């Protein structure tokens, strides 16, 4: 029964999550401080993250800690503690959400992206988002509370003097807050907007690479089509189709050499030299294994290493969304379902448990995923 065991439990589970997730996130902002390759758009956002994390491990933890005990306090300084993590975990999906942002425009608009994001923009960014995090995770403070209804049996069974609360989440923060408020509106509708994000990432890398193989065929296709063909309407038609082609995968060095020469095998053709041309055309055939091939495999290459940056990106969104869900669809069964019992204290606790685990498992991500960061990180551990 001894209140006291269950609770060392709990504690040094907690201790031990904060610890972890205070190391783990101080390596990932030494890292970016320390190696320029790490200081870009992208990772001041991870820094922001990190230092959300960090003060999960300081701040919410212990504040958890204290909150689990009941104890009797102001209602007003109550709230503070039992809301600080609201802010931390908005400050993260904002975060992830400008992370997801930056990845789209690296991908989709890689013409304006340098010129569109840059670094003091994205700490004014950076500060409003934990400005707004403050104010979305802090809005019981102002008024939607339930200090005005204490319990006052619990009150003074505990012994709280004069205006002071027993200090319990559910006591003090209303459900229609962490449901409506918090849960769908805050974190929920963020979160989709995120899925919608990666999926347009992928879809775009998806349909900018089926273009370069498809540019790519088309050269090629065409290249046969001269070589075997007949009249000398064909050679003008088949050239005609690799010029528009060699234009667009430039787009999307020595592309000028491809383009001279189906411009010089062209003007062959229309002045009826069909031989000429075929012998002409095929010269296309050296260029494009000293040249087209070359921005072919790099431009696959480049659009590979960002669909797996995205890809890590969206890895650890999915790990805060798997980490959270759980508490957010337990206090929905606490408000939806007043005919059911209320969700067992030991399952409470390991979702609590669960949603601070997500702050220690960010620093694993990039280690195995980000080689600049596991580079970085071995370094400094020496
Ligand atoms: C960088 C840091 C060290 C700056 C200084 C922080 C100081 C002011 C903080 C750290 C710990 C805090 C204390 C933690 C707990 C309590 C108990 C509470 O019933 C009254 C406030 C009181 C006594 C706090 C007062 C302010 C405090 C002393
Ligand atoms: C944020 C950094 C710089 C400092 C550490 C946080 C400090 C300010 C926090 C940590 C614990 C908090 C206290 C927790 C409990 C109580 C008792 C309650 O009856 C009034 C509020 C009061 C006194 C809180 C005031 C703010 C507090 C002292
Ligand atoms: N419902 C809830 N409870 C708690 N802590 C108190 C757990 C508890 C619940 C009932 C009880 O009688 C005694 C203790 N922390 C909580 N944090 C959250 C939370 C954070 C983000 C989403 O939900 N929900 N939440
Ligand atoms: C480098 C230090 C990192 C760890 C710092 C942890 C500091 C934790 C700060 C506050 C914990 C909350 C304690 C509140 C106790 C209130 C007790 C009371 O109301 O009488
Ligand atoms: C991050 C800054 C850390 C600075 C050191 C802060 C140290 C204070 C930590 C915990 C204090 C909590 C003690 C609560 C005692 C109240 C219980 C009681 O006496 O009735
Ligand atoms: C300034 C930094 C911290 C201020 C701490 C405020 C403590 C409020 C005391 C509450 C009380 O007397 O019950
Ligand atoms: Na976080």
């Amino acid at each position: 029964a001894p209140p006291i065991m269950g609770s060392s439990v709990y504690i040094t589970v907690e201790l031990a999550i904060a610890v972890l997730a205070i190391l783990g996130n101080v390596l990932v902002c030494w890292a970016v401080w320390l190696n320029s390759n790490l200081q870009n758009v992208t990772n001041y956002f991870v820094v922001s993250l990190a230092a959300a994390d960090i003060l999960v491990g300081v701040l919410a933890i212990p504040f958890a800690i204290t909150i689990s005990t009941g104890f009797c306090a102001a209602c007003h300084g109550c709230l503070f503690i039992a809301c600080f993590v609201l802010v931390l975990a908005q400050s993260s999906i904002f975060s992830l959400l400008a992370i997801a942002i930056d990845r789209y425009i690296a991908i989709a608009i890689p013409l304006r992206y340098n010129g569109l994001v840059t670094g003091t923009r994205a700490a004014g960014i950076i500060a409003i988002c934990w400005v707004l995090s403050f104010a979305i995770g802090l809005t019981p403070m102002l008024g939607w509370n339930n200090c005005g209804q204490p319990k006052e049996g619990k009150a003074h069974s505990q012994g709280c003097g004069e205006g002071q609360v027993a200090c319990l989440f559910e006591d003090v923060v209303p459900m229609n807050y962490m449901v409506y408020f918090n849960f769908f509106a805050c974190v929920l509708v963020p979160l989709l907007l995120m899925l919608g994000v990666y999926l347009r990432i992928f879809a775009a890398a998806r349909r900018q690479l089926a273009d370069l193989e498809d540019n790519w065929e088309t050269l090629n296709d065409n290249l046969k089509v001269i070589e075997k063909a007949d009249n000398a309407a064909q050679v003008k038609d088949a050239l005609t189709k690799m010029r528009a082609a060699a234009l667009d995968a430039q787009k999307a060095h020595g592309f000028d050499i491809l383009v001279g020469q189906i411009d010089d095998a062209l003007k062959l053709a229309n002045e009826g030299k069909v031989k000429e041309a075929q012998a002409a055309a095929e010269q296309l055939k050296t260029t494009r294994n000293a040249y087209i091939q070359k921005y072919l495999e790099r431009a696959r290459s480049t659009l590979q290493k960002e669909v797996h940056a995205a890809k890590s990106a969206a890895i650890i969104a999915g790990l805060f969304a798997l980490c959270w869900l759980p508490l957010h669809i337990i206090n929905c069964f606490t408000f939806f379902c007043p005919d059911c019992s209320h969700a067992p204290l030991w399952l409470m606790y390991l979702a609590i448990v669960l949603a601070h685990t997500n702050s220690v498992v960010n620093p694993f991500i990039y280690a195995y995923r980000i080689r600049e960061f596991r580079q970085t990180f071995r370094k400094i551990i020496r």
